[PDB]
Formats: C-alpha cells, structure tokens, sequence
C-alpha cells in the first residue's frame, strides 16, 4: 500500500508569511485583548498551521514568456502535475514542438486508482486554482470549457464553489451541464442548507449564480447571506467523499481558501480576516488528519503573495488590531450599505453598525458620501496596515506538511514539489 | 558534555520572508541569467540558508507599553536572555516592583563556562543587536556605557564592528577605553589589513571612526574602502575564538549582518544586495559547522522585517532583477559621487559607471540635479521593487537552525526560544 490512505491540498490563495502573521496577530487579539500581544507567542496560543509538523518555504515562479511572478493558473498546474508552465495555462505546457500539451494531473491518476476525489473552494468552482486539478485548456478564461471537462470528462465526486452560470453553458448532448451532471447521479445544491441535506455523493455544489462566494466576514455576518462557510464545505465534502471499502484507498482533496487573493487584488484590509478563517481551517484540516484509520498526508501552501500587504504602514512601530477586529462587513458589503446615503449622521450610524468606527471625521464623511468604496483606504489608515500593489509579488510564501514523509517539507522545496509529494502519498505515477 | 562545543547566533537585522526571496533571485540572476528564473528553484540553485538542515517561523513582539512591532534592542534582548522587554531596553527588563533589573545573557554564562565568547558587526560595536549579548542599560542609546562594559566587564575575546569613537570615551581609570582594552591584552584593528595581520586575540576590531561599516556594495566596489568583509571578519573570528584544549568547549560567537535593516529605513533597493551578502555569510556559517571535530550549533534569525519590501511595484507580475544586478554603488555612496554635478552628461556619465543604466531621461536628470538621494527611488521604480514604510514592520520572521537539536525550530517559534536553544547547546543555565 501507499504511505496514506488519504491526501488533502489546501492552498489559501494568495498567502504569503505576512498574511499568515496578519491573521495570528488577530486570532490572538480575538482571544485575550488584555493579553496582546504576549499571548501571540506560539508557546500561548497555537494556529490552525502551527498544528502542522513541518514548515518550510517554497518558490512560486512561472515558466512564462514576459512575468517573473506567477498567476494561479501557473502555479497550481505545478501543484497539480508537478510541471511549470506559462501564466494562464491550466493542465498543460506549451511546447517549441506542438504547441499547448496537455499534462496529467495528481486527481486524475489518483481517480484511476479508485480514490474518491474532490474540488471545494471559495471562488468560482471553474476558477483557475482547482481548473488545473480537473481540467485542461490553453486559456484559464475558458470556464464553460472548464466545466465540460469537470462533468463529462474527470467526474470529481465533490465539486463545491461558485457561479452555477459556467454550468449552464450546453453540455455536448441534451441541456445544460447540469443536465449531464444530473445525468450522471449528482445532486446540485445552491445553499448551506441544501448542501446539508445532501444524503449521497456525488455533489455539485454551486453557491453564487455569478462569480464567486462572498467574503468570510459578510458570509458570517450578513443575514440574508445562504452560502456556507469554508469550514462547513470542507466537513461536508470530507463525509461525503469517505466511505467503508478501501482501507488503502480514500480520497484526494484539492480545498481552497481563494479570497485572500481577491482582498489583495482589492487592498481591501478583510484580507487579514479572510486569512483567519483559513487557518482555522488549517487547524481543521490538521483535526481530520488525526483522527483518520489510516494514514492522512496534508500539504498546505499559497500559490503565491497577493497586494504585498505589509503590517506597518509609513512609520510607526504600531498597528491597530483593534480595527480589524471589529469589522464586520468587508469594502465590498460596505459600499452596498453606504451607496446613496448622503447624511453624516446617517453614513456614521451604517458604519457603525458594521465596524468598530463609533465616530468619523468630517473628511471620512466627506470620502463615503463621493465614494463608498473609499471605506477600504479608511480601514487601512485605522488599522496601520498598508498594501504597494494590486497585482501579485513574488516572494517566496510557506509550505506546511503533516502526516507521512512531511518532514521532507523541512526545507526550501519548488512549487512543483507539491504534486511530486502528493503522488507519493497516494502512490501514483505522475 | 553539552550537546555542542560551538554555538553561532547569526542575526540579520531586518531580514524578513521577503527580503531573503530577494537574495535568492538576485543570486539566481547573477549566476545564470539565460536560465533565469527557472534556474530560482532550491533544487537547482542552493542558497546559504537552505543549507541549513531546519527551518521555521518566529514572533518577534516585544513587552513594550506602546510598541506591537520590536526594535533590534528588545529583539536583542530576547534572543541573548530569553526574556520578552521594552522598545529600546538592553540585557534588562522594566520591573513593576523595582525599576530596570538585568537579565544574564548567554554569552556571559558561556564564558563563566570557559567557553571562547565574540560580537562581530557590520554596524557600530555598541550597537543595539550585540549590545544585549555583552551589556546592560535601560537604554540602547547609551553607547559609551555599552563599550565600558565591554572592556571593563564582559570582556568577549572578539569585538569586530564600528565606531572607534564610542572606545574613545574615559574608561573608569587612566585613559580612554581603547586604553584599557590594551590593558586587557587586546589588539585594536582598525583596517581590513591590521585585521589580517591580529597573530593572537583579543581583538577589537573598530572598522570606522563614526557610525556603521559601509554597506556591502560600497565595501566591495569601492577602492578606497579599507574595512573587511563580513566573510573575511567570521573567518578572522573563528580561527581566533577556536583553539586546542576543550574538546567541549569552543565558544559561542554572535554574528550580526546589521545593514540589511539601513536600507531598509532608507527605502535603499541595495537592501537586496546586502542580503545577498547576509546569505552568503549563513552558507559559511553551515560550511565551518560540518567542518568542526565537535559538534556546532547554529541559529539564524531576523530580529524583525524592515521597510515593507514587496517584490512587486504597482500592479505588474514583474521585478526587473537586472537593474539589482548591475547595480555597483549604494544611494549613500551615489550621493557623495553625484553632489555639486548639474550637467546631464556627467550625471548620466558618474550613474552609467556605478549601476547597469545607460541612459537616464530628461526627468532622472533633473531628480538627480536637484537632489541626488533621489537615484534610490529611480532604482526602486527601474527594478519594480517597492517599500511602504520607513519603519519596521509586524510580521513573524523566518528562523533558521542547525546541529544538535536543530529540528526543534522546523515549528513556529517565539523569538525567546533563541536563547534557550543557544544555553542548551552550550549546557549553560539561562
Ligand atoms: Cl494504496
Ligand atoms: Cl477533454
Ligand atoms: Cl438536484
Ligand atoms: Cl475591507
Ligand atoms: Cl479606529
Ligand atoms: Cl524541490
Ligand atoms: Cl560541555
Ligand atoms: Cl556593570
Ligand atoms: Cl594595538
Ligand atoms: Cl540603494
Ligand atoms: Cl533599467
Ligand atoms: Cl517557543
Ligand atoms: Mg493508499
Ligand atoms: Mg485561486
Ligand atoms: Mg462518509
Ligand atoms: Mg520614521
Ligand atoms: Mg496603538
Ligand atoms: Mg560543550
Ligand atoms: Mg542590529
Ligand atoms: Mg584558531
Ligand atoms: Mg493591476
Ligand atoms: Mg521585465
Ligand atoms: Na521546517
Ligand atoms: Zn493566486
Ligand atoms: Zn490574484
Ligand atoms: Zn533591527
Ligand atoms: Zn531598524
């Protein structure tokens, strides 16, 4: 038998050690205010990662023509099938010889093993990261595509994220790809509650009509919101996706925490809370891995850095965790909630219901009545926190391993290490 | 016996995940550039910290009133004393019943032990990192009491770093402090050459008269320089602290590249290049270890992150790691060169001799004329490379270990683990 009966890659996109340190400050702030930040000591309070035995670095460029930092298409084709590539290239490689080459991937062969396999993110289930797991095109934008291959070719038996759209596109006979997806024993869930209800794989879970699961805070804290959390997908998929049989042979899980990346994209500073709630997940994921008959190998990275997020900002040895703390709405909920409010009074009381703010300047007002989309600059200040990009940097982030021959983890590893590791584990070739 | 005969604390002061992700592709340029980037993976290319047998993260907060991010002095302090302190304090912590109180450090229970003992710098001798190893002030800017410990109290075997002036102040009799060193039986060196040319320790080693050693472009590019190189001052350090008798007893040695941190502050992109030195000293370091008869333990740490460095400018995927490459002057030493020219000629002329451009525009020409200092920003921009504060920034910091014990920072760590780490390689109490 192969090392693990099990093996799980979780990549939060986007992370990079900054992020991570972000979301240990909060978590410890969250805990004991009184403490803070004394009680950041992992020798106090122990994260979701610290749970995981080995830690090292990993580096994250592309093979590409013109970028020297990689996009997520490029880095989880090297997570998936252990090859660089070109940004934007899902499954495949271009050659001098004959052009985009499709290359397989560690979920494939782990699939014609008899391994259960699973795709649970937070964006788009046809987005890029789990695209390359489960998918082979030329162009990461191709998402009917994308799904086609999801339902008519690699057939994982848990696909959980957003934008039903892509699946909506014509299958190549009869409807729709739900249609095929139906017709090929899968029950479709648009909720948490439907998804609970779910009594047998497998499952397509699609949570958002368009684009991708809104972000941990407005998930948490929005009433009307019916999308689950990732904590929820991830013990929904893992039952799902485990059953009597085997012993030798569980299951793959690509999970992905993807929103870290978008919060970067958007300086948007619900980056760090999106960060907390995936390393709780981290922890979870550790959690499960335990408690397994046989053994669980887990591997956990970024992809890469995203809006080179820093925890100072101009000066001061000082942030405000405090600020993040309090939030409860993200920019993008924010600017639903203030758009068209015009009185200060007004603007003040909806931001501070939603937020720590009790009081805003006369120039705050002044920046939400133009633009409420300006509440994003106006936490960052708060909080001390700044970002010099809206695209992705190219440091070097962390790799966590646990389970068997995670110690080879100790080091500093390529990106395309992840897949070699993960075949291992499962005992695959490729 | 203690588990080592050696122990090496190798501190590279502001050296944060991404600073060092900088070094390794500046080193991966430089020795390939046709194969750049790929050549970037630790599988083709080694670097000196991925010599190192374990890796981990480490905290680095301090216990100050006001401050969540450190300065080197508290940073300092914990890793020689194993105690958490205030912004500023040295060897000693604020006690809520009896004012400053001093802590042992690790360097004076290994001499007490007969273990060899030195500070080695690139910054001032007195200055705040190997201060807390060797001395005890409420505060890290009373560097001529600093220096009187040195001599009169601590007495380390090798003292290599800057600033004469702090040695010319009056020592408790006689003359000036550098009088009492001779006292002692120490050899003052005060060039790269009068370094060489130490036959027996002790040795002081004061390299400038005022302020810190160059920076390492400056030192290697520079022919008037006379200082040594931080390689040439560990190779001179360890032949002197390692002699026969023990076997069990070699020394504990400090080692500190300090100017990583500078230009940080500064926002200077030579920042890279120092750390391209700073690795390169971490592979040494690895190298001398596997070398030893018996046994040496290593740790290498940054005491925190300096500058926000992000490894991307704006919005593109792209560092344009040539520009670091070619780059033969810091902005200190651009600076002196560039002063009181105004003709565009020779402006592009003195830039085209010391950096890889070779044509400046109208613009750079006028940023130049009126303010040299300003080349730092211009290289910043050409290089794509960016900074968001002129202070030190919150995140935890990447820590290195090797030799006896070593998997024991392949964890997230608190920063006072160094100095326990450091006492039980040693066998030393505190
Ligand atoms: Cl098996
Ligand atoms: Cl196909
Ligand atoms: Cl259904
Ligand atoms: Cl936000
Ligand atoms: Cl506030
Ligand atoms: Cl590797
Ligand atoms: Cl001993
Ligand atoms: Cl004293
Ligand atoms: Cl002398
Ligand atoms: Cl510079
Ligand atoms: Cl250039
Ligand atoms: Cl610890
Ligand atoms: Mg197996
Ligand atoms: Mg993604
Ligand atoms: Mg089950
Ligand atoms: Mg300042
Ligand atoms: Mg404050
Ligand atoms: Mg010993
Ligand atoms: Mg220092
Ligand atoms: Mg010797
Ligand atoms: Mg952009
Ligand atoms: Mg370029
Ligand atoms: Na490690
Ligand atoms: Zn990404
Ligand atoms: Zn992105
Ligand atoms: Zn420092
Ligand atoms: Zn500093």
């Amino acid at each position: 038998a192969s090392p693990a009966a099990n093996a799980i890659a979780y990549i939060v996109d986007g992370m990079g050690q900054t992020q991570i340190s972000a979301a240990r400050y909060l978590n410890a702030y969250k805990t004991a205010p009184e403490r803070f930040p004394l009680n950041v000591s992992p020798a106090e309070t122990p994260t979701g990662f610290d749970a995981f035995s080995s830690r090292g670095s990993m580096t994250t460029f592309p093979d590409d023509p013109y970028e020297t930092t990689t996009d997520s298409a490029a880095a989880a084709t090297a997570f998936a099938s252990g090859v660089k590539t070109y940004n934007g290239a899902i499954g495949g490689v271009q050659t001098s010889g004959g052009g985009f080459q499709r290359v397989d991937t560690v979920l494939e062969r782990a699939s014609a093993q008899g391994y259960a396999t699973g795709l649970i993110t937070t964006t788009e289930a046809t987005h890029a990261t789990p695209a390359a797991f489960a998918a082979h095109v030329e162009d990461r934008g191709n998402q009917t595509e994308i799904a086609r291959q999801y339902i008519e070719e690699t057939q994982p038996d848990v696909i959980l994220g957003g934008q039903r759209r892509d699946f909506e596109a014509d299958a190549s006979n009869g409807g729709t790809l739900v249609d095929a997806a139906r017709d090929n024993g899968y029950t479709i869930a648009e909720t948490a509650a439907e998804l609970d209800a779910v009594d047998d794989p497998p499952v397509l879970g699609l949570f958002s009509q368009e684009s991708h699961l809104d972000y941990y805070l407005d998930r948490k804290n929005d009433p009307e919101n019916t999308q689950p959390n990732l904590d929820a997908m991830v013990d929904a998929g893992v039952d799902l996706l485990s059953s009597a049989g085997d012993p030798d042979k569980g299951f793959f899980l690509l999970v992905e925490s993807g929103r870290v990346d978008h919060a970067g994209h958007a300086n948007y500073p619900a980056q760090v809370a999106e960060q907390y709630e995936a390393t709780q997940v981290a922890g979870q994921l550790v959690e499960y891995a335990e408690t397994t008959a046989e053994p669980t190998f887990l591997v956990s990275t970024g992809d890469h850095e995203c809006g080179g997020l820093t925890l100072g900002r101009d000066s001061p040895y000082e942030v405000e965790y405090d600020v993040l703390a309090a939030q409860k709405a993200t920019t993008s909920r924010l600017r639903d909630l203030l758009a068209g409010v015009r009185s200060a009074d007004e603007l003040e009381s909806i931001v501070a219901a939603h937020t720590g703010i009790t009081a805003l300047t006369d120039r705050e007002v002044a920046k939400l009545r133009d633009a409420p989309g300006s509440i994003s600059t106006i936490l960052a200040e708060r909080a001390g926190i700044a970002f010099t990009t809206d695209g992705h940097t190219g440091t070097d982030v962390p790799v966590f391993a646990h389970g068997p021959n995670a110690a080879r983890f100790d080091a500093a590893r390529d990106n395309t290490a992840v897949a070699d590791a993960l075949a291992a584990a499962l005992g695959v070739s490729l």
